[PDB]
């Protein structure tokens, strides 16, 4: 089945009916360019009631002379390289002017009006120094916590954010605040690990495929979004910029000290990496569109960039574990008993993996060799692997999470990556890795990084986030990129040399 | 020695004592201050003459407020991140404004002057827009055809260049233009070769280190560097953009009808993989320095990307390729005879890397499926030993080059993929692919190009451009690198059921 959700990974956030009231969001059709969802907000911010929208055509609101060039551009099919829209919303004679930001989802044509005339606004120098100086920055650094720290240190610049801090994510998707710059107000969370459940599951997703959000505050009474008959189905709300946000994460926002948010999904290989990340924590922060983009390009400019940095590297050892897998390789070659002629190797064996401890199975007939010892343990480890899947390298940083039995071993500190021999499946090769213990500097409590109501099933957000040092057993250090290609290529090598053995006859 | 250089890598491209004129050179003394050199144009792009800049401290002549904030900004360790600098240069009572591009380079700090246009917001964001946008769609490229043609269209936009091509070089650094960007005006240069003699080594080398290059004209005067006493010994000018070129190429722009132009550099592991080049055929072409570097970053993501799109050419001969892979290890289940399982299919065989002819040379004997060299095809077959295979997959499309006796059989197999099964290689899958006389469209007789002047002991480039035909014979249709992959999976496939043959019985 693989994974695996919870009860936060369930909750539907993209069709909530509802949009955040500083903004109108409207549909229109295509081509008519007639209004079928308008936003009961809509009084407060355009000066019509809904009713009045609903049925009508976006034309006969708009002051005349920018008719054209907004209908043109509505039915563009370029039209996400023509946000922001300048929209002039004329009611009796006086205008009213707006960032339009159109966009097309599940055959809807979705245009958002923000307010752009009374404004917070940026001055165009800071706007200009924070993307042609901060694309500077990315492409001149030296690692990634120069990508990282430029990134914070610009966003913060062109935002006036009180907080922003890159946050990365690791394979079990709990996060660690890697980079930050902020105002000596508020508190750091620069070091923090952070739940994989403050940003569940379908939360990740969809900020995989929708790169940019902002929660401008987060005290709001929702703006529901009315549509006429014949349109009743909830409206997909995935790529809306107004969508209003899972009152949950409102409630952890509030916990944590915060009042207002924006972050940026951070890409790499085309899964999300990693977050940048804003907090004001106390004021609103209504960003216009404009200099959310440039944050959202400062995003796209590190991302693009992590592997060219991020690879840092490690330039040796691959060219060593290619060297000990020569030699490894050798020696089975000539031995006519090739399984004790890896055996003899017990330390480039044990060396190519980087593992304290290394067993084989083969006609029978297990070698432990290693440190890591088990025995009596191991036989059921090892056709526990026999059974349903351990095909191609197995590769595990706590055996306690796959076949936690291993929790009574020496533990992952007798750390697994395998495979089998002969695919007949039978004939096996373990390594073991000792423990890495590692103090984890924990946001509040991961034990209880989730509450419950009276009383109530509900779920709300942990109300402290302070530091909080576990300390973590089974888990030992990563099976690094070149270990497991070392691993498939020794696999590789075993079945060259066994068929060689029997060519031999 | 590896390259052997004709008549041009000589000519040190980098200490000419010279500029283009449309842009000042100085270099700067340090700790700060004081002009060691100085271009003699300053006059007519400046307003001094080289002698009164000379000795003199750079402040001297810059408007005073702006003065402190420059000169903190040229001592700074990592000038790359400020350029271009502001420089406010005061003439009389005149403020003229410049692009300060500045550099360190053998212990000598180079500032270039170029003629600025002040910023304003609406064109401003017209061009973040553009960056953006061309940013996120070679991220979004689906193969290197499409990144590409993403490239040259969007370096082209952003520089209105006539022609922006990609040159792409192949092992003897020979080139071919695999894709172009242009005003149809302009004759169109897609498909084109160029001998590896029109970028000589040292100025490849060059460009392996410094990815920006432009020459705004062809027809120029070179403002010599001129300096104080006890600085006349050559300056080493090979990160300046100012830099006068070697003029034998200037004459190759004339000759090829070219007035102005723009390369970029592309690095694919380390070595330059091609150029990014740009034209303009008639008029000139003094491309700000902002949106130079703006192609210099969209070229430096395209390198990013080239091995990944690259590895996703061919996206349906590779689905096709696997699911006759897959067909040919079941049809090699049902027989323990696997050879004649991969005969039956020998219309599968030979669809699988899109030969006409195939030979399995397995345990003495050999089965035929397509057209084959004669049964004498123990040819090939014994005769090997350094490279060969030794493994994996040998693939030529000149087995007459390697293995000449094939020369009588180039009709039916000038190309060669091939490998061993077993490390006693004497095991072997070989494919065939008959001689194909192909021609390919060279840009003006490249036996030329290695040309003397009087002939006095001068070089000079040749002198018509017309496509010129080569009728290159003895090989075959090149093979496609999703085809080598789907002969190194099938190898392996093929040990697997060796084994588990042998292996129980
Ligand atoms: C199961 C319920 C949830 C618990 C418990 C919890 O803690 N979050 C739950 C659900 C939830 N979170 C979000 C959105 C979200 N979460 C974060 C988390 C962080 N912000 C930070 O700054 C850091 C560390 C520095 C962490 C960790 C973020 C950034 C976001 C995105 C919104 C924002 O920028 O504030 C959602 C979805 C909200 C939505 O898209 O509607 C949910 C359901
Ligand atoms: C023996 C000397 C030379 C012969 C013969 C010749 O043909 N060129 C010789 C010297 C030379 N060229 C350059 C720089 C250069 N050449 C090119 C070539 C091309 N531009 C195109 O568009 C195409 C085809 C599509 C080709 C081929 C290019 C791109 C460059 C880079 C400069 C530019 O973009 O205009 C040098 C070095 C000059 C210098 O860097 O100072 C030399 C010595």
């Amino acid at each position: 089945q693989e994974v695996d959700l919870t009860n936060c990974d369930r909750e539907p956030i993209h069709i909530p009916g509802a949009i955040q009231p500083h903004g109108v969001l409207l549909v229109l059709s295509e081509p008519g360019l007639v209004l079928t969802h308008a936003s009961e907000n809509a009084p407060a911010v355009l000066g019509n009631s809904a009713e009045q929208l609903l049925g009508a055509p976006l034309g006969h609101f708009i002051e005349p002379s920018v008719r054209e060039p907004l209908e043109a551009d509505l039915r563009s099919a370029r039209l996400k390289q023509l946000n922001p829209l300048k929209v002039v919303w004329r009611v009796d004679g006086v205008d009213r002017f707006f960032d339009g930001i159109a966009h097309r989802h599940q055959g809807r044509l979705i245009l958002e009006l923000e307010p752009s005339s009374h404004r917070e606004a940026v001055p165009f120098l800071s706007f200009f120094h924070a993307v042609r100086d901060g694309l500077s920055r990315l492409r001149d650094a030296r690692d990634l916590q120069e990508l990282c720290e430029a990134v914070v240190q610009e966003v913060r610049g062109l935002t006036g954010f009180d907080r922003a801090i890159i946050y990365r994510f690791d394979a079990e998707w709990n996060g660690s605040v890697i980079a930050e710059a902020r105002d000596a107000r508020a508190d750091p969370y620069l070091g923090l690990h952070f739940p994989a459940s403050d940003i569940p599951r379908q939360a990740r997703e969809l900020y995989q495929l929708n790169w940019l959000r902002i929660i401008p505050t987060i005290d709001y009474q929702p703006a529901r979004v009315r549509a006429l008959p014949g349109h009743g189905e909830p409206l997909d709300l995935s790529f809306s910029v107004l969508r209003s946000v899972s009152p949950i994460h409102l409630e952890y926002l509030h916990n944590m000290g915060v009042q207002a948010s924006m972050s940026i999904s951070l890409m790499k290989d085309g899964k999300l990496w990693g977050l940048i990340s804003c907090h004001q924590v106390s004021g609103t922060r209504y960003v216009p569109y404009e200099v959310r983009t440039a944050c959202e390009f400062l995003g796209e400019v590190m991302s693009s960039l992590l592997a060219a940095k991020e690879g840092n590297e490690d330039y040796d050892q691959r060219i060593r574990a290619k060297s000990i897998h020569a030699a490894l390789l050798e020696r089975m070659a000539r031995e006519v008993d090739f399984v004790s002629g890896l055996a003899s190797q017990e330390s480039g064996l044990l060396e190519l993996v980087h593992a304290h401890g290394a067993a084989i199975h083969f006609h029978g007939r297990t070698t432990v060799l290693g440190q890591a010892p088990s025995d009596e343990a191991l036989t059921g480890l090892i056709e526990w692997l026999g059974s349903r899947t351990g095909e191609g390298v197995f590769c595990t940083d706590r055996l306690a999470r796959e076949y936690p039995e291993a929790q009574a071993f020496q533990e992952v500190a007798a750390g697994l990556m395998a495979f089998s021999m002969s695919r007949g499946r039978n004939n096996f090769v373990l390594w073991f890795r000792p423990e890495a213990v590692q103090t984890v500097n924990w946001s509040g409590n991961p034990t209880k990084a989730v509450e419950f109501d009276q009383g109530g099933p509900r779920l709300h957000p942990r109300k402290s986030f302070e530091l909080w040092k576990e300390t973590v057993r089974g888990r030992c250090l990563p099976w690094k990129a070149y270990e497991v290609e070392a691993a498939s290529e020794l696999r590789r090598s075993i079945i060259d040399v066994a068929l060689q053995r029997s060519e031999e006859l």
